[PDB]
């Protein structure tokens, strides 16, 4: 028996521990309004992605990794002698990359395939890969994997802010959040994911009232939990990200994993500009 981890590109893992695990990526990619089409990867900037979209007078349009592309790395990692494939996708309430990674998996012989629903996406999808890997370390077969990552994603989640819902609602990713839309003042929505879905959960007078509110919501939940790891996951706003990371250094026991990452361009063309979110997992995630 001969495991590999594998995963889509929304999982937003860093070049250096794709590059330490060698871990395979089935790319997303994202479509601009003058036809310009970009396959997601750690080489693009960012920061021109959001730039583009500024200038964009038509919301850019994203899509899953065809089907193709997961029999290609299937086959690719079969072919290195690979017997089992562990595959984390994002979410199937936001996206067709888990079920076409499914049924991938179903027509690619000579290699079994154990689709993976994180129910989440960015980091927070990123740490079912990193807790795929370390028990591959650790010598557990495939069933063992699936098992505990279905485990860990009973104490995962996340909330997030946005500036405004109209890329969300757009794409149709933000779940029954009608009266809200084009309907706010200075006010913030705050969401959350539940169930592999975006719902509304709160709204806020201000911006600075949202990402405190963020907080408090989190840190109510991971209270209750043996391990805790936080991740900041920031948008085009480097500041906001940033100070939200240094006060939770700041109010939480080092006991506490807290780390920080960034949306790529899929994510961004969902939320928008201003788009941050927290995200918790009940594990100590090896980050390393
Ligand atoms: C804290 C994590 C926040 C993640 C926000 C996700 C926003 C929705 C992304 C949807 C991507 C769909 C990709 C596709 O199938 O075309």
């Amino acid at each position: 028996m001969k495991i590999a981890v594998m995963t889509d590109s929304t999982s937003y893992l860093s070049q250096d521990l794709i590059d330490k695990y060698n871990i395979q990526i089935a790319p997303l990619s994202v479509t601009f309004d003058d036809g310009k089409n970009f396959t997601e990867s750690n080489e693009i900037a960012i920061e021109e992605f959001y730039n583009k979209m500024a200038s964009s007078q038509t919301i850019p349009t994203t899509s899953q990794p065809a089907i193709g592309e997961w029999i290609t790395k299937y086959e690719m990692l079969r072919d290195q002698g690979y017997t089992d494939i562990i595959v984390i996708c994002l979410s199937s309430g936001i996206s067709g990359s888990y079920q076409s990674s499914y049924q991938a998996g179903e027509m690619v012989e000579g290699v079994n395939v154990h689709a993976f629903d994180s129910k989440l996406a960015a980091m927070i999808e990123g740490c079912y890969v990193l807790r795929a890997i370390e028990m591959v370390e650790e010598g557990y077969e495939p069933q063992q994997i699936i098992d505990d990552l279905t485990n860990m994603r009973e104490h995962t989640g996340a909330y997030l802010i946005v500036d405004d819902l109209k890329n969300l609602q757009k794409s149709g990713r933000i779940t029954g959040a009608q009266a809200w839309v084009g309907t706010l003042l200075k006010m913030k929505p705050v969401l959350k994911f539940e169930d592999g879905k975006i719902i509304p959960e709160e709204k806020v007078r201000t911006k600075k009232r949202a990402i405190q509110t963020l907080e408090k919501k989190v840190l109510d939940i991971v209270k209750d939990f043996e391990e805790v790891t936080l991740f900041v996951i920031n948008g085009d706003h480097f500041e906001d990200g940033q100070a939200l990371y240094k006060k939770l250094q700041d109010d939480c026991p080092s006991a506490y994993q807290v780390a920080y990452s960034e949306f790529g361009p899929v994510v961004a063309a969902h939320l928008g500009s201003g788009g941050l979110g927290l995200g918790y997992v009940g594990r100590k995630i090896r980050l390393t």
